[PDB]
């Protein structure tokens, strides 16, 4: 039962990163699982010419999908 102490976010409490929301699942259900549903929030990790990395902010899934997969998120709209 690692113990371990609860220390501040990680988060940059400041400067918001870039998300992408997942136009359509990925991979194809006919290649391999889609580790980001459709319409599912990921927030860009890392940025590697036209593919970059992203976390799901549901599950947590880290995976690498092509920027056309997903959009570029701005923001919400209701608030």
């Amino acid at each position: 039962g690692s113990s371990g102490s609860s220390g501040p976010l990680p988060n940059p409490e400041g400067l918001d990163s870039d998300f992408l929301a997942v136009l359509s699942d990925y991979p194809s259900p006919d290649i391999s699982p889609p580790i980001f549903r459709r319409g599912e929030k990921l927030r860009v990790i890392s940025d590697e010419g036209g593919w970059w990395k992203a976390i799901s902010l549901s599950t947590g899934r880290e995976s690498y999908i092509p920027g056309i997969c997903v959009a570029r998120v701005s923001g919400p709209s209701s608030g």
